[PDB]
C-alpha cells in the first residue's frame, strides 16, 4: 500500500526565513519540529523565480519552457493556462487509486469555462483562489482582524478574488482573516474519506502564506515578533501543526509523508513584510541563488531518517520520486527530474548532478541563465528585479540590466554560498568545471526547444469568474462575501 | 559547590557560521547537539567589534573604553596592556576556590617581563599565543598537514608566533597543524586535577580557530567541504567535542557549564576563507550588527532547559552571571554588564534592556556610535572597515567614511534585522523609542569617561618574546621549533 501524500507550497517564502534556517525572530515551532524529526535539505532548487512556472514544474516534473508557461506569471484575465496534454503529479497519483485533493494557490490558468482549473487536470476536489490573492482589489479587505485593511490596495480594475469550490465559487471576495480554516477543514475531510475508504489521499496544500499582502487571523495577529510577515508566517506553521495532528488523530504518522517547500525567492521589494534570503544573494525574480534556492523538509517516522542533506535536489524530482514512493508509472512525456526515494529511505545518493536556471523572461536566443554542476554554479547571463528591490546589493535591483558574460561569473558554492567571489575573476579543478559547465548549457539549449507561450496568447476580461453571472456593471457588481 | 565552568572563546566568527544558525555547508555537528540540547541566543552582542577590546570586556565585564583598550589591537611590540588594576573573573573565581586554567589567544597585553600576561590576571596555568596568531609572520609556516603553507605570509619583521606555558616559552612557532591538541590535553589535565581536589575549575578556552591564517591537523584537513575555513571550523567544533567527552568521563555533565561565543563579526576581506554573517550586515570592525552579534550557547544538564531566547545579553554579563553562579562576590569597580542567571535557569527574564556599541577607534567628542533598546537601534555615526571588504554592501568597505545622523538611522530589528529599512527616513511608539534612544546615548556619554590609551603608550621592539634571549640577529634568531 502506498504512503499518504501531504505537499505543502508556500508562496514567496525565503532560504532564511524558518527557524530551522537560522531566522533571529521568526516563530516557526511546527516547521522546526518537523525538520528536527527529518530531512532538511540545504540545497533544494526551483528552475524559475516565479508563481506560475515555478508551480507548473512541480506539477509536471517539467522545464517550464516546454509546455509554454512564459514569460512572467498568469493574470486573472488570461486567455491561456497549464496544458490539458500535460500530466500532473495529481494525475499519476490518482490512477494509481489517490483521493487527491488541492487547497489553495493555482495560478496555472483558468481559461473560458474553466478549462485549466483544477478539477480538470487531476484533483478530485478543490478549495481555493485560482491565482494570487493580490491579483484583484484590496483597498477594503480586512487582514488582519478585527479590521485592519490590506495595504498597498493590490491589483486594481479587477474582480475581487473568487473562493473556488472545485469550478463555482463559494464567496468573492472571501474573508481572508479565515481563509486558512476553509483550507484546514478541507484537508482534515480529504483525510478522513480517504481513511474509511482504505485509500490514499494526496493532499496538495498550495499556502497563499508570506506573498503579499500578509494576512492572518485572530490567533496569530501581532503573535509572532516579526511583524505582519511574521503573523502571516505563524499561521503557515500553525496550518503544518494541524495538518499533524490531524494526521496523529488517525495514527497516520508512519504512513504518510509529508513534504514543505516554496514556490520562489523572498519579495524583496515588500521591505520589512517580505521574506529573508538569509545569507544567499537576491531574492524573487532573480536567477540568484537567494531567489531559486528554497527551502525544503522531508517529514516520513520509520522511513526519512532525521538529518540534514547537502545533496542537489528540485522542485523538478518530486512528481518522479513520489511516482516511485506510490508504485505509479511514469508518463510517457520527457521529465526534467529524478527518483530522490534512495537519498530520501537513506538506501543511496541523490542522482541529480546539474541544475538549470532560466529567466522571468526567457527567450531561444540566449537560453539558460546560469548551470550548476557540483559546487560549481556559472552566470551566463545576469539580471535584477523589482521584485528583489530596497536591497542593499545594487545586482538584484531593477537597475541592473541583463548583462551577458564571457566567461561565465563561476562561483564556488560550497565556500561562498553568497555569490560575492568569482573565481574565473585557472586552477585545473576550476578550469575543468568551466568547460563542463559550458558544455552542459550547449547541450540543453540545443535539445530544449521553447514551447507556445501560454502568456502570449492575450488577455480576455471576459474570462474574469465572476459570481452573478451576466452582471452590471462589471467587475466591481461581480461580489457575494461572507 | 559552584559549578565547573568552561568558558570556549571563538575567534572572527561570524553569526551564520554554525549549522545550528543555519548556514549551508558548515560542519559543526557537536555545536549543533550543544545548541540542541541548551540555551541558544538569537540576540548576543559585543560592545566592540575587535579582539583586544571585546575580550577586554569578556573578562572584565566593563565597557573598553572605561580601561583604555583603544584603539585597534594590540601588537607584539606594544608597550601596554590589560591593567593589573583591573579583577578579571578569573580573579574572582579563584578567590572563590576555583582552579583557574586558560588555553589559546590571550590579546590583552604582554608588557615588560611579560607583567600583563595571564598568570597575573588570575590564571593559575596557561598555555597558549599572548596575540592574534597571524601577527608575526607566516610564510614558511605550515597550515594544514603534510607540508600546505599558511597563505598571505602575516605579520612581516616580527619574532614568529610563540606558544608560551605560563611566563616561559615552549615553542616558536609552535606546530599549528598540532597546536589544538596541546590545548585539549592541557585542558583535560586541569579538569582532572580540579576533580581529585575537590576543587572548582574555570577553563578559558580562546581558541585560534577561524582567525586567520587558517590552519588546521591532518584529522580536519579538506574534510569540512566548505574549504579552509570550514576544516579550521571543523577543529574547533571536535575540540568542544573533545571537551564535552572529557566531562563526560569525569561524569560531571550536570555539575558543569559550558557556554560558546565569539569575540567579533566575520573578516569578510579573507573572502572565501573568511566568516559568514548570515543574514546580518556587515562584519568586523562595524557597529552593524554582523560585526557585533555573536553565536551563543549555554549548556549545562539539568539546570538549562533547551530552547532558543531572543532575550537581550551581553559578553559584559557574563562574569556577573558566572559570579552570581559560583556564589562569589563581585567587585568594587562599576560593571557594565548583568546577572543573566535567572535567564538561563528560566526562573526569570534577563536584566539588560539597552546595548551601547562604541567604533574600533573611538573619541569623546562623538561617544557611542550606536545604541539598542528593545527592538530599536539607532545608528547616530556610520562607518565602513578594511576588515568588512570585499562584500556586495559598500557600507561596509573602508570607502565608506565616518558620516553623522541626526536625526539618527532607526532601524527596528524585529522585523528588520539586516538593516536595510531605516524608520525616520513619526509613528507614535517609533517616535518614542528616537527620544529615549537620544536620551541613552547622552546619558552614557556625560557619565563614561574614556581611561588613558594602553594603545597610545608606543611601541618598544625590545618587549618582542624572544626565545634566546639576547639573541643576534633579532628578531629572526629567535628560534625554537617543534
Ligand atoms: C468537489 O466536487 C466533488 C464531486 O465532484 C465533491 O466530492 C464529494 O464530496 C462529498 C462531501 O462534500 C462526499 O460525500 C462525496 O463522496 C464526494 N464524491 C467524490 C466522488 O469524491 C467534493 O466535496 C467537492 N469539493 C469542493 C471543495 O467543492
Ligand atoms: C603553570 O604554572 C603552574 C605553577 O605555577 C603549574 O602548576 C603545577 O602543575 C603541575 C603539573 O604540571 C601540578 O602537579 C602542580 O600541582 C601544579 N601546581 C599548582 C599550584 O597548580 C602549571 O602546570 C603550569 N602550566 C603550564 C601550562 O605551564
Ligand atoms: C471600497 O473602496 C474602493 C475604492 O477605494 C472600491 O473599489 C470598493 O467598491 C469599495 N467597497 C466598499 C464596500 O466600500
Ligand atoms: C623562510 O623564508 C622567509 C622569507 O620569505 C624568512 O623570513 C624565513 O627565515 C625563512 N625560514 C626558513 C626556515 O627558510
Ligand atoms: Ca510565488
Ligand atoms: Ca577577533
Amino acid at each position: 500500500r502506498p504512503p499518504n501524500i501531504v505537499l505543502i507550497f508556500a508562496d514567496d517564502l525565503g532560504y532564511g526565513d524558518l527557524g530551522c534556517y537560522g531566522h533571529p525572530s521568526s516563530t516557526t515551532p511546527n516547521l522546526d519540529q518537523l525538520a528536527a524529526g527529518g530531512l532538511r535539505f540545504t540545497d533544494f532548487y526551483v528552475p524559475v523565480s516565479l508563481s506560475t512556472p515555478s508551480r507548473a514544474a512541480l506539477l509536471t516534473g517539467r522545464l517550464p519552457v516546454r509546455m509554454g508557461m512564459y514569460p512572467g506569471v498568469l493574470v486573472p484575465s488570461s486567455r491561456g493556462g497549464l496544458p490539458l496534454e500535460e500530466v500532473t503529479v495529481a494525475e499519476v497519483l490518482a490512477a494509481r487509486g489517490y483521493l487527491t485533493g488541492m487547497a489553495g494557490k493555482w495560478h496555472l490558468g483558468v481559461g473560458p469555462e474553466g478549462a485549466f482549473l483544477p478539477p480538470h487536470q487531476g484533483f478530485h476536489r478543490f478549495l481555493g483562489i485560482p491565482y494570487s490573492h493580490d491579483q484583484g482589489p484590496c483597498q477594503n479587505l480586512t487582514c488582519f482582524p478585527p479590521a485592519t485593511p490590506c495595504d498597498g490596495g493590490c491589483d486594481q480594475g479587477l474582480v475581487p478574488i473568487p473562493l473556488l469550490a472545485n469550478l463555482s465559487v463559494e464567496a468573492q471576495p472571501p474573508w481572508l482573516p479565515g481563509l486558512e480554516a476553509r483550507y484546514m477543514a478541507f484537508a482534515h475531510d480529504l483525510m478522513a474519506d480517504a481513511q474509511r475508504q482504505d485509500r490514499p489521499f494526496f493532499l496538495y496544500y498550495a499556502s497563499h502564506h508570506t506573498h503579499y499582502p500578509q494576512f492572518s487571523g485572530q490567533s496569530f495577529a501581532e503573535r509572532s515578533g516579526r511583524g505582519p510577515f511574521g503573523d502571516s508566517l505563524m499561521e503557515l506553521d500553525a496550518a503544518v501543526g494541524t495538518l499533524m495532528t490531524a494526521i496523529g488523530d488517525l495514527g497516520l504518522l508512519e504512513e504518510t509523508l509529508v513534504i514543505f517547500t516554496a514556490d520562489n525567492g523572498p519579495e524583496t521589494m515588500r521591505m520589512s513584510r517580505g521574506g529573508c534570503s538569509g545569507l544567499l544573494r537576491c531574492g524573487k525574480g532573480t536567477t540568484y541563488e537567494g531567489g531559486v534556492r528554497e527551502p525544503a523538509l522531508a517529514f516520513w517516522p520509520g522511513h526519512i531518517a532525521p538529518g540534514v542533506t547537502h545533496e542537489l535536489a528540485s522542485s523538478l524530482d518530486l512528481l518522479p520520486t513520489l511516482a516511485a514512493l506510490a508504485g505509479a508509472p511514469l508518463p510517457n512525456v520527457t521529465l526534467d527530474g529524478f527518483d530522490l526515494s534512495p537519498l530520501l529511505l537513506g538506501t543511496g545518493k541523490s542522482p541529480r548532478q546539474s541544475l538549470f536556471f532560466y529567466p522571468s523572461y526567457p527567450d531561444e536566443v540566449r537560453g539558460v541563465f546560469a548551470v550548476r554542476t557540483g559546487k560549481y554554479k556559472a552566470h551566463f547571463f545576469t539580471q535584477g528585479s523589482a521584485h528583489s528591490d530596497t536591497t542593499a546589493d545594487p545586482a538584484c535591483h531593477a537597475s541592473s540590466s541583463l548583462t551577458a558574460h564571457e566567461p561565465p561569473l563561476l562561483y564556488d558554492l560550497s565556500k561562498d554560498p553568497g555569490e560575492n567571489y568569482n573565481l574565473l575573476g585557472a586552477t585545473p579543478e576550476v578550469l575543468q568545471a568551466l568547460k563542463q559547465l559550458q558544455l552542459l548549457k550547449a547541450q540543453l539549449d540545443a535539445a530544449v526547444t521553447f514551447g507556445p507561450s501560454q502568456v502570449a496568447r492575450g488577455e480576455d476580461p471576459a474570462l474574469q469568474i465572476c459570481c452573478h453571472p451576466g452582471c452590471t456593471p462589471r467587475p466591481a457588481c461581480c461580489h457575494c462575501p461572507d
